[PDB]
């Protein structure tokens, strides 16, 4: 009756995932080996939510990505696909096998872009990813990699709910 | 359940090909993936030493379509098929897609695509297999025309005796 979702983007942050998925439950932190984090514009179009590149991953040996695994009810599948832009061609659904820090492999659903042009993330998007990694105790080493991601020069505003999340943190 | 559904769009269109690593695979139906374009590429910039040209992949692209075959397989087969597509070595990533049959029924399948590749044309031997299976498994004739119109590379050496034998006849 449930599935596991691997989040490496803005759904690292508990407050953020719950906005549209309030029943999501923290399962654990995990590592996707041989993938690399990237940001970009789907179909070459800038996200009008985030106003910068949005998170995605691709196979890259030697590389890793840390994320948070959420447990969700199977009734939320279509909604999460809808959230991630699957019908509109923004992400594709993937199955990945991630590793917990005590050596356990977990099989999860996640999402990645197949057709994007690489592009830096907006500060607010960066900040949401940073807060989520810290909230959920991703490794400090990984957090520093995130802190070092150069953002674009967007100086306007995102949605008030996001903009208010940031003011709290 | 006991079973899962797999959507082949490359060399596993051919029954004789799929059956050599997955003998219990059974034909389910022919189906269409919307807003996806077929391509051929070298994963990680490595040429297939099996096929000696670009091997098949898909990416999201509104407007276009990819036709293929849905195979029904035992869920005991899962790991095997992953090994076959080199998931662990970063050659393909596992995806979920929804496909429509010619009578309009939507199906949820497993498939694969490449996340990190250079575009490269397929070998003549590979194109044949793909065409042989498009034909044998009743893919629509206009789509067969599209496959037939693929420009192969100039490779005219030996492939594996098993692949060369399938082709002869």
């Amino acid at each position: 009756e449930s599935f596991l979702y691997f989040a490496y983007g803005s759904n690292l942050l508990t407050e953020r995932i719950h906005l549209r998925n309030p029943s999501a439950a923290f399962f654990c932190v995990a590592r996707l080996q041989d993938f690399k984090l990237d940001f970009g514009n789907s179909q070459g179009k800038t996200s009008q939510t985030w106003h910068g590149g949005i998170a995605t991953i691709f196979q890259s040996p030697g590389d890793e990505v840390w994320g948070v695994v959420w447990k969700m009810n199977k009734s939320n599948l279509n909604s999460l696909d809808e959230q991630e832009g699957v019908k509109s061609g923004m992400y594709v659904v993937i199955e990945v096998k991630v590793a917990t820090q005590e050596g356990k492999e977990i099989t999860c659903r996640s999402y990645l872009m197949t057709n994007y042009e690489s592009a830096p993330p907006s500060p607010q998007y960066k900040k949401i990813i940073c807060m989520g990694a810290k909230e959920n105790g991703l490794p400090l080493e990984y957090q520093e990699k995130l802190k070092a991601i150069e953002p674009n020069d967007y100086t306007g505003k995102v949605s008030e709910e996001i903009e208010d999340i940031i003011k709290k943190g």
